[PDB]
């Protein structure tokens, strides 16, 4: 076990966001900062911004080597959201829309 900072640099989207069979998205990011190894900040934010719910499925997303892209799986909220990877301005913000509602 070890003690890491939250990544402070920029993330780029490495390829198109993919959508799984079960209401989640697969996002592959490339880190451009200089503090690896580091923990990837992750939040979901509002169609106007705000602190909207949602779920990070990936256990503990980490940049181990900045040259290696990282896969992250997330469950966005229903309706319009941003899936945000990184901290601050220059956070990677991914627009998303999820139709419907929970079943059952």
């Amino acid at each position: 076990g070890m003690s890491y900072v939250m990544c402070t640099g920029s993330f780029k989207l490495e390829k198109e966001v993919a959508e799984t069979q079960h209401g989640t998205v697969l996002v592959q990011v490339k880190y451009e900062g200089t503090d690896a190894p580091c923990k990837i900040p992750f939040s979901t934010q509002d169609e106007k911004g705000a602190t909207q719910n949602g779920r990070l499925i990936t256990a503990n997303p980490i940049v181990t080597d900045k040259e290696k892209p990282v896969n992250i799986e997330a469950e966005p909220p229903f309706g319009e959201s941003y899936i945000v990877v990184g901290a601050g301005e220059k956070a990677l913000k991914l627009s998303w829309f999820k139709k419907g509602s929970s079943i059952g």
